[PDB]
């Protein structure tokens, strides 16, 4: 079980004003730190976050969290369950923010609600190292959904913190699960590209800054979509995607006939051509959602190597490796054409 903190700066905080924090279980002796940023959506106006706050205030609020939580997956610490990193010192950070993790903005006579998803993390990671993350080699910054898409927004900004503070020698690096999106036409009209570009002013949001340098005042949305922010990290940052991801799908309204089997089709040739240029990633071709902290994690195979495999592939390569690859894309072009896909 990973045991809960709250966050002893309590002004860093949910979406309510509640202080956030993080789920710790150490692991004395290794020096891996895995800190994973859970996922749900995001709000993107006062409306839409009210309705959030109604039905899903554990995403907005820390009142009524729970003690602890069980390692899942990658958060596992059996080794059955993850043959990757089970002895590591395992952190779970509650995505409580509603802002893809991007948001640096407090809770005040003008705003409803606080948007910390930035600060958070660096808070999370600060209050970590008096707790033996000063003693880390590595620090994986690992999320899901929304949680993946923070992972790009946030790792080189852990990276740099981590070296201002004096601690150059811990390796940052980034694992970024189902928060590979794109922005393109939706089967039928009526979008993430507005709802972002709304999100970010809503939430004083914040992006890396060389990809905010590129695309400038404005257009800081682009920094959401990882085919365009990734070029420009530095951190080592290894993708997982499914090709034909379900919230992509739904952002996209699909729920066959010749027009929706060419639309998904594309789709997937979209997204593999994303990844062409990503060195460590790993896209099976199943329609699905998530994968890094589900129990069955390690079940799922790219031509013949399973995720834990290659982020261990990952581990050597940041020491082309004979029977241990990296890059991992399926070829073939529509849902389930890999068996190993999740049922
Ligand atoms: C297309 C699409 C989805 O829109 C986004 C685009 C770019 C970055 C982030 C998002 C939202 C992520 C939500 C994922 C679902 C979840 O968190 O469970
Ligand atoms: C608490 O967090 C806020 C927001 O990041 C920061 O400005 C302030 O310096 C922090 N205070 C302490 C004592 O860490």
């Amino acid at each position: 079980d990973l045991r809960l903190h709250l966050l002893l700066n309590t002004s860093v905080t949910c979406n309510d004003g509640s202080p956030a924090g993080y789920y710790l279980k150490e692991s004395r002796g290794s020096r891996r730190w895995l800190l994973f940023l859970e996922g749900g959506w995001y709000c993107f106006n006062r409306e839409n976050c009210d309705s959030r706050y109604d039905t899903m205030r554990r995403l907005m609020s820390s009142r009524d969290w729970p003690r602890t939580r069980t390692g899942t997956g990658i958060l596992s610490s059996q080794p059955e369950e993850n043959p990757y990193w089970w002895n590591a010192n395992m952190v779970f950070i509650p995505y409580c923010s509603s802002d893809v993790w991007s948001g640096a903005s407090s809770k005040s006579e003008k705003n409803e609600y606080a948007f910390m998803g930035a600060l958070i993390i660096q808070e999370v990671v600060r209050e970590l190292l008096g707790r033996g993350l000063s003693g880390a080699k590595v620090l994986l910054l690992a999320g899901s959904s929304a949680g993946g898409t923070g992972v790009l927004l946030n790792v080189d900004r852990v990276a740099e913190q981590l070296e201002k503070l004096g601690y150059p020698a811990i390796q940052v690096r980034g694992l970024a699960d189902s928060g590979w999106f794109l922005d393109n036409k939706q089967y039928r009209h009526t979008a993430p590209t507005e709802a972002i570009r709304r999100g970010i002013r809503y939430w004083n949001g914040v992006v890396p800054e060389r990809c905010r340098r590129q695309f400038q005042e404005g257009e800081e949305w682009n920094c959401f979509f990882g085919y365009k922010v990734y070029p420009t990290l530095r951190s080592p940052v290894f993708v997982v995607q499914w090709l034909f991801d379900e919230a992509q799908l739904t952002v996209d309204n699909v729920h066959v006939q010749e027009g929706l089997r060419l639309y998904i089709q594309n789709l997937g040739r979209e997204l593999r051509h994303t990844l062409k240029d990503v060195p460590a990633s790993f896209a099976p071709a199943c329609l699905s959602h998530e994968i890094i902290i589900r129990s069955h994690w390690t079940d799922v195979q790219v031509k013949g190597t399973s995720l834990p495999r290659a982020l261990h592939c990952w581990d050597r390569s940041l020491h082309p490796l004979k029977g241990c690859p990296v890059h991992l894309v399926d070829s073939c072009p529509w849902p389930h054409c890999n068996p190993s896909c999740p049922t």
